[PDB]
């Protein structure tokens, strides 16, 4: 069975600095292969990438499934966890999506730009009088958390718990891989269920609310028969998943955009002169360095990709970094050129049913934050020679530190 | 059942000149309704538009299906016609699409730009010395036919039949509603089958060819077991369908782009000054005036759209003009502003499985021809007050004449 080139290692620091650098030789030489250290098939070319991400009937998304402990099944039934937005397919995934996507529409997200700018200025006021700061937790992650809280429309008193909402979730994801012992398992799962019940109560209270918050936007969705389009359990679980899935991705996006603007100062000045380039500064970043460089699916039958035969039930990962940097679709795929004619023509948000629903917000945040970040501290320059601090993760390399000065 | 505002009439001249003008009041007031003069459901909002265009499992494409005459079934079996790319759904549509998409990739389409530019200059040289011309057939339609012949890589000696390929096919489409009488039916269907057999022979001869032309690109697709991925009959039928679906659409795109550049001289000057804007001149045109302003589907079960319940088996049309001009997705939806940040964020090529596969070519053609047209004849001005000549059709309003001067 086909193997992988030597330079292809998603767990190396070379992947943490540039996920697409390890994928060029692989895509060129072995477009579809098998990765044994992860035990999954690997697809790199954009054609096959879009095929796998689109054909849901052939490449299902059932690959992820946490298990609920026994003592919490009275408050959080296992079917609720089985209704995870990442672990469902039509007709259930479409039923959940028709409600989830209703909250990220332009009339709902556009009125958040002034709030994002205001809170970003408030955050910058905390360290604007110094000479340098750790921009990751102090700005990027902080601004993402505040933007998600504004989308949820939650008071600052609930800010701690909301942060915990992501810290718990990742641990839950690791449970199938590094099982938790007691009393860590009970504590983590109880905090998870507590956040779930908090969102449950918020949905029950905002069930007939006609406001901008995603809770009221998803709760007020009633079918022709008056019945709620999504049960309260499903809405609460999807709110938890949205909170946990947006924060790290958007924070990594902002960090990578800061890095790219530091490595390309002329594009930074050009973007400082015209605001309409900021979105492009977004789009070229997430294309060149996607926050989630891997998208997982599972085959429902036997497939043939690039002549390689893949048996039924085989987990297949699409390397979004290889697809976004395919020379067969974009000229100079490794360059950071914000002046491309088709900026949003990438798979950084995948494609099809499981397309990233938080893309309208993230973009706006990326368009709003970076500008403000380069409007308050213009000579912001990423400190060279700072030890790379990355959480060793394959699907989502999270940067823990990024020292910047101005 | 909900009706439509008075101004909504797809068969009126107001729709032929601007398909989005009849859709604004409808989209705002009655987003999903029933049109009795056509007997079909109408969906206008972009939110529901993407769902209907994407959810193939709920909104199938089986609504269109011509019937094969009896005497030609020995040369053109009815199952071959049943394998029409517009009348199939997964798993057959995926099998056909995996082969069709291989011919429109960037490495295949990009080497056609210089040929398109050269042939556009050759065409302009025929009438550049006059003072005015009918730009539709002399340039738009001519350039589209020559571009399709270059994609097929056919000699000019094959120009007549190829032209006939468009004249015949539409009549076949008109058979399901306005049946043909004798002896025209036999002659037209024999010409259709003759073109089908010509493409069959071209596929058999280019079966082992490794060139860029769509015939060799689709014919050389063989699975891991050496067998052809698609039978020769289906490849020939798909070539016929590709020509017939590209010609009129790209010609109407170019005509509408000429009209929009005439109505906005500052954008025309900006595009003349910078080549990178020509593509945007494309994208803003096809957004403001899509060549095919309606996309048809058929429901497989009962659906709920905007609270309106639509029974199973109901033909539903998505008004692409209303979706591309939805104020819920784009600000100032009726203006022709080529300086938008997200130019390709429209449904002019729909979305999902049945997305227009010729979009890479059309764009390339639209950017290449028009530019040359405004590089040879810069002071081109569309003659005001000329009787609008449109073939009275709902799914594809084709303009028959457009007099221009310079
Ligand atoms: C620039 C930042 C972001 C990037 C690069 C990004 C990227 C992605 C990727 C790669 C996926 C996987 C899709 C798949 O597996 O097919 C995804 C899904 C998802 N994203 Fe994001 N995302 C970002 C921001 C956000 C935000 C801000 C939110 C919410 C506020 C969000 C919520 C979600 C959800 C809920 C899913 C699951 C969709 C589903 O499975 O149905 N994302 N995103
Ligand atoms: C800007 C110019 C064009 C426009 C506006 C346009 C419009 C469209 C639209 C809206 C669809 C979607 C039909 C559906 O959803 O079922 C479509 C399908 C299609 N288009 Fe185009 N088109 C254009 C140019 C072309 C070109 C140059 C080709 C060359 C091959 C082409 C070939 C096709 C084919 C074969 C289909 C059927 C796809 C399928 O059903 O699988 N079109 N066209």
């Amino acid at each position: 069975r086909p193997q992988a080139p030597s330079d292809f290692n998603p767990m190396s620091e070379q992947s943490f600095r540039d996920p697409a650098s390890i994928c060029q030789r692989a895509r060129e030489e072995t477009p579809v292969f098998f990765y044994a250290p992860l035990g999954v098939w690997m697809v790199t070319r954009r054609e096959d990438a879009e095929r796998v991400l689109s054909e849901w009937e052939t490449f299902s998304s059932l690959a992820n499934s946490p298990n609920v402990p026994e003592e919490f099944r009275s408050r959080f039934a296992p079917s609720v966890m089985a209704d995870s937005i990442v672990a469902i397919d039509p007709p259930r995934h479409t039923q959940a999506r028709n409600v989830i996507q209703r909250g990220f529409m332009k009339p709902k997200i556009d009125p958040l730009e002034p709030i994002i700018e205001q809170r970003a200025h408030e955050i910058i006021d905390r360290f604007a009088g110094e000479s340098g700061t750790e921009i990751m937790n102090n700005y990027c992650l902080e601004l993402t958390t505040r933007t998600l809280m504004a989308l949820y429309d939650l008071p600052l008193e609930d800010r701690p718990m909301f942060e915990r909402i992501r810290d718990v979730s990742i641990k839950v994801l690791a449970s199938v891989y590094e099982p938790m012992q007691e009393p860590e398992k009970s504590r983590v799962w109880n905090e998870y269920v507590s956040g779930y019940e908090y969102f449950y109560q918020l949905v029950e209270q905002r069930r007939n609310s006609d406001a901008r918050d995603i809770i009221s936007t998803m709760a007020s969705q009633k079918d022709n028969q008056g019945n709620p389009a999504l049960s309260t359990e499903r809405i609460a679980l999807h709110l938890v998943e949205i909170a946990f899935a947006g924060t790290d991705t958007t924070a990594q996006m902002m960090a990578n955009a800061i890095l790219f603007l530091d490595s390309h100062p002329e594009a930074l000045a050009a973007a400082k002169a015209d605001k309409t380039l900021w979105s492009r500064v977004f789009e070229e970043t997430v294309r060149r360095r996607p926050s989630a460089p891997f998208a997982g699916r599972i085959t429902t039958t036997e497939v043939e990709i690039q002549g390689v035969k893949i048996p039924a039930g085989s987990p297949v990962w699409v390397s979004l970094a290889a697809a976004n940097t395919d020379p067969r679709h974009v000229g100079c795929p490794m360059n950071f050129d914000i002046n491309r004619e088709a900026p949003q023509d990438h798979l950084a948000f995948t494609k099809g049913r499981h397309t990233c629903p938080g893309a309208p917000l993230a973009r706006l945040q990326g368009a709003t934050g970076l500008r403000v970040l380069f409007e308050r501290l213009p000579e912001l320059k990423v400190v060279p020679d700072q030890p790379l601090n990355f959480a060793p993760m394959a699907l989502l390399p999270v940067r823990l530190s990024l020292q910047v000065i101005w």
